[PDB]
């Protein structure tokens, strides 16, 4: 097991991975980061090749979306039962109605008993914690309010990391530039990647209106986890207003939406790219992407959503698997 | 492979053929697709009414997207896709503007259909199926859309037909098929899309109906140019009725629609509408004693309880068949690849 | 070869008599079938704990249909079918009115009943439940309605109970169970329901509530004729009580039950100390404030393991009705 140059203990990082709960990226170490690239990278290939995806029967998961984000559970839906497990799903109901006056830490420490796992997604940051206290079983965090979301930096990272495998090497001369665009206060999503793009070779450039910028305690995480590994300078983090200057000399722009223009992609705004940039975007978007740039080659916020499927997929299998192992 | 004795299907070639076929409207079914329907149908009847393995296609995920409540279909969709040992991720209990929380369509379906083999589709929207169809990656199969588009409730239908009356496949001008339609004929969209079908064939219709709620014009001139381009067209091809005990003389099969309050300016009109087409054992004396009777249902009043128990009805059997007609649907079109040994029998 | 500690229970014989059989009432299910029940649930239980294969029942596919939210008893079901891998489709987030639209019952269960091996039919009308049997071709499993019946409910709440009072069974008149029913006991069905399997069996019941919320006549009748059928009844068999203290002397089991206001009976460490040291306390879930959250940490707290119960219960119950096996060998035997 190799990522073209790195060797992966797979029954070693398993055996660690073994009923863990993953709330927030930093549940997911380096080791652990490893191994669900190169597990998604199997299930990519076998997936896109037709074969046999079953590698974790015999599981029941319990779905529970106490809010509507309908892309993410028909996701994690998919990658459980492409993997050959069941689902029982709770959907369709908020917070206030589930809980119908009966506590979130009752209410886990029963459907636990159930069930091998729980995917939980819940705007309230709380409930998620209680819940993994209440649980005798894994859950792995959907989404809530804090903007804790490990799925979405998982599959943005792997997304970044099939066009650009240097960011692994941590190799002072192979430094990657990525662009975040759009509200970077609000952008959850942003915040999460940041972090764990941070524990590597990379360079950020911060692009919005003033009002909407990157928060102060998201640039001192990034500031720390650049100096941990030497990769601070006075060029790692970049702000700009406007696209021109933001999208100059960037492997990678990461649009994301802005609620109520300057922030708008086109084909027009993409020529003074590097040949080499990729565009990501976790979608949904309304405006912020125009329809014309879906042409473009540089576009794959579309990939972007399908290796989704691939990284839930090898998550579920790291963590539930009892063990042979995915593989070409 | 045979149906009738008389038509060789070649289930190999005619599956190499709907491999990944999105099925919308019935035109999209052909001759040889139609006999590979109701032959794979049939099989998949015999297996399951004598509780043999079911699982001709395993390894299968479909997402299921129903943005109007139509309970029975999606229920008979997930039964169909289940009980062939595949697996389904459901939306239901959603409309349009809550599932596609101001997304277009063009990236839901472009983002979904990377997450599954197929995709069931009912939408009340037709502009919506369309898009889906335009943006997906993967198969559609429409469950049924605001323009009557619904073509496994067609399937099914003639399915139900050619049980009791196999002759309808033959085109052979001395066995002619006569079909009562009888209620609704504006409204009843599954009349629409049955009549289109049956009309490739040696049939004649009776639309038996009250002024308001007629067979509409386009359907009628559908239904001629069908039946003259195979020598079957004459003067007594399409009759009107309006009365049960003309329209239902010397019909092989009634085929009664729903009657819903809600298409009347009153009450009152509504239910001296019903009375007037309400289907009994008395009204079925001067029938054919081979009459069989459908119904796409639910059956509200259309249809006296005590009919239930007279032979000539089919309406359950006919809801049962759509769990038959849509396995043999999915097992055609998202097979990965057929061999000889692999087919239901 | 099938053995209940000391009772030898011919499974195949039980099983060719429970094929297909509805079970909308507890009254459905006779001793040998209770027997099989309590073998069966207890296989899933260890095989579950150990992580070994648990599908004793693949090519199922079955309708849940749940017209009012009931989500952990929904939730429970579907578990069990899955755990057992079979294959389930779902009607939830529907009342009655919204799912049948002016169609019959009976038309409705006639169609669906075509689709699938068996139906979960949970509706808080008692007269829909009834219709849906007589209309269905394939057996129903009442998982509730609204004149209590919910026999899952009952038969984990016994199976519960035999875990650690497996005397119970043995019909022996040395050998009687004690158990407090607390809290609002006419309209916690869920007593009535257990109150008339325990009382086929040598149980002394101890009702303890208010004057407004006491047990109803017609369950101490029921109750007083399953006893004096097996020669167990006296007038000690049901007592009378407005107070803890008094009401939880000398009980094995103490039931806890909501106690919905439209503060005397709330169950703590405190209120517990003049219990038995094996007393088990049980409680059909969710609680409010019946029970502190201090109890949990507390060996006689049991509720929780009751809940999970639930699962190894329902898929008995399920493996039992709709297997078509033939052989004694395919049985679980943990
Ligand atoms: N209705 C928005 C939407 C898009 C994609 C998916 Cl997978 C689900 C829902
Ligand atoms: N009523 C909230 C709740 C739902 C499911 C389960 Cl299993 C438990 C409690
Ligand atoms: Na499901």
């Amino acid at each position: 097991y190799i990522n073209s140059k790195y060797k992966i203990d797979l029954d070693k990082i398993m055996t660690k991975m073994k009923n863990k709960s993953v709330i927030n990226i930093d549940d997911v170490d380096d080791e652990e980061l490893l191994a669900i690239l190169y597990t998604s990278k199997q299930f990519e290939k076998i997936l896109k090749n037709n074969e046999d995806s079953k590698y974790l029967e015999n599981k029941v998961f319990c779905s529970v979306f106490l809010e509507p984000s309908t892309r993410t559970r028909c996701s994690f839906d998919a990658a459980i039962l492409k993997l050959g497990s069941k689902v029982l799903n709770i959907t369709d109901m908020n917070s206030t109605s589930f809980y119908k006056g009966e506590t979130v830490e009752d209410a886990f420490k029963i459907l636990s008993t159930y069930v091998d796992g729980i995917i939980y997604r819940d705007p309230s940051k709380k409930n998620v914690d209680i819940a993994v206290s209440s649980s005798s079983k894994p859950i792995i965090n959907a989404g809530n309010g804090t903007g804790e979301h490990p799925t979405q930096s998982l599959l943005d990272f792997y997304t970044i990391h099939n066009y650009f495998p240097f960011i692994l090497d941590r190799n002072i001369n192979k430094k990657l530039n990525i662009a975040f665009v759009g509200d970077l206060k609000n952008g959850r999503t942003v915040h999460s990647l940041s972090k764990l793009l941070s524990r590597y070779n990379v360079s950020f450039n911060f692009v919005s209106c003033k009002s909407l910028n990157i928060p102060k305690d998201i640039v001192n995480t990034i500031t720390y986890n650049l100096k941990k590994n030497n990769f601070y300078s006075d060029d790692s983090i970049k702000y700009f207003d406007n696209l021109e200057e933001g999208l100059e000399d960037v492997h990678i722009i990461y649009m994301t939406r802005i609620q109520k223009n300057a922030f708008i992609l086109s084909n027009k705004t993409l020529e003074n790219t590097r040949d080499d940039t990729k565009i990501l975007h976790p979608l949904p978007r309304v405006n912020e992407i125009k329809v014309e740039v879906d042409s473009n080659p540089k576009s794959v916020y579309f990939t972007q959503a399908e290796n989704g499927l691939y990284v839930r997929m090898a998550l579920l299998y790291l963590i539930f698997s009892s063990t042979s192992h995915p593989q070409f």
